[PDB]
């Protein structure tokens, strides 16, 4: 129930933490995939603007 607000190609978008599948660390940024209903979608936020739950998911994915 944590919401990640991200800009994709100049369009403001929002995806809940529960919908996110893959999270990666790319430089200063957190790039990710989520499940927009049947399809998969992609987005990214900077690590500075990221909510705590997203960053915890990132750390989990780095084991």
């Amino acid at each position: 129930m944590v919401k990640v607000k991200f800009k994709y190609k100049g369009e403001e978008k929002e995806v809940d933490t529960s919908k996110i599948k893959k999270v990666w660390r790319v430089g200063k940024m957190v790039s990710f995939t989520y499940d927009d209903n049947g399809k998969t979608g992609r987005g990214a936020v900077s690590e500075k603007d990221a909510p705590k739950e997203l960053l915890d998911m990132l750390a989990r994915a780095e084991r």
